[PDB]
């Protein structure tokens, strides 16, 4: 059953590879039929199905009494997110951001720290329900102001719905592959254990939005990348962590949600004042080695 867990493995890296295309390609005729941004589709759409995994994992996790998995996933979706997604990501292609887009990254900045100091004393249940509402209000405020109003079935719909569905599938799936393969390899070599069987479900979680991500700057497509980052940090918060909430309180984790602010601030700053390219992926990407090199496991 080592032959199957290889299995798993690979199959998963060529759907997450593929799918990720796939899904971006979809996203990104989806967005020129709605008249809307790439942010705004990174930001909503692909956002919210990449969040997929943490939202379910969080919930589950806080139901069967681990609270802290739930809100541990979930801040730590958030740091790899901007320190390896987007420093991967920025380095590939350098981003400069137009001023409405800082505009959104800022209420995203204000979203974090507003979590962060609620959540000095954890999370109760009152918590996650304010979380959920401003993170429907985040949607609706950037979908409204990312439209341009204006208006069968057309092909070129039904192939653009097909090509995201059919995608975001196959970066599900494919994550659930490569986890669930990885971690039968290890369990047949006896090398299995829990202590890093998280650390694969946590990164597991986070695989659609760096595929995904990394597809989208390899065609240049830089709002798309930023809005996926963006919109999957606040469904990590206002998704993931909130629901989580809901079943039981999540224990503080305020030296982690130092880190996102810190890193959160950082990319508003870059953002308004610089650009998000090389060097200031080179920096994400030192500070996500420094994190999880120093973070508690
Ligand atoms: C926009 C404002 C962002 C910051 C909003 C900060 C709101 C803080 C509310 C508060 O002080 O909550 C205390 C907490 O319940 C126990 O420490
Ligand atoms: C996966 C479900 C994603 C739902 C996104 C709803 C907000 C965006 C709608 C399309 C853009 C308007
Ligand atoms: C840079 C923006 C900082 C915003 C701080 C808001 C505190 C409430
Ligand atoms: C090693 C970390 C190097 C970080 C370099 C950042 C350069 C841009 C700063 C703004
Ligand atoms: C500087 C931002 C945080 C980098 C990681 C710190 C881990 C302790
Ligand atoms: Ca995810
Ligand atoms: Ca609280
Ligand atoms: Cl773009
Ligand atoms: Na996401």
């Amino acid at each position: 059953m080592v032959i199957l867990g290889v299995g798993y493995f690979l199959l998963g890296l060529i759907l997450l590879y593929y799918g990720s295309d796939w899904f971006v390609l979809g996203s990104e005729r989806i967005a020129r039929h709605f008249n809307v941004s790439n942010f705004v589709i990174g930001a909503t759409v692909m956002a919210i199905g990449t969040s997929l995994p943490e939202i379910l994992t969080s919930a589950y996790a806080s139901y069967m009494h681990a609270p802290g998995i739930s809100i541990g996933n979930a801040i730590g979706s958030c740091i790899c997110n901007i320190g390896l997604v987007l420093g991967l990501s920025a380095i590939i292609s350098p981003i400069i951001v137009d001023k409405n887009l800082q505009k959104n990254i800022l209420v995203y900045l204000l979203f974090v720290i507003f979590a962060a100091v609620i959540g000095i004393d954890g999370f109760s249940w009152i918590d996650g329900v304010v979380l959920l509402i401003l993170f429907i209000i985040y949607l609706r405020w950037t979908v409204k102001n990312g439209s341009a109003e204006i208006e069968k079935n057309n092909p070129s719909v039904v192939f653009s719905l097909v090509l995201l569905i059919i995608g975001l599938i196959g970066v599900l799936v494919g994550a659930e592959l490569f986890v669930d393969g990885a971690k039968k390899i290890a369990l047949a070599l006896d090398i299995s254990d829990k202590v890093i069987g998280f650390t694969l479900v946590a990164f597991g979680t986070s695989l659609p939005e760096l595929m995904v991500s990394l597809a989208a700057a390899k065609r240049n497509l830089g709002g798309m990348v930023l809005g996926n980052v963006i919109g999957s940090n606040i469904a990590d918060i206002g998704g993931a962590l909130a629901v989580g909430s809901l079943f039981m309180h999540l224990p503080a984790e305020n030296v982690q949600m130092a880190v996102l602010v810190i890193m959160s601030l950082l990319l508003y700053l870059f953002a308004k004042y610089s650009k998000i390219g090389r060097w200031q992926g080179i920096l994400f990407l030192a500070l996500y080695i420094i994190a999880i090199a120093s973070l508690r496991m």
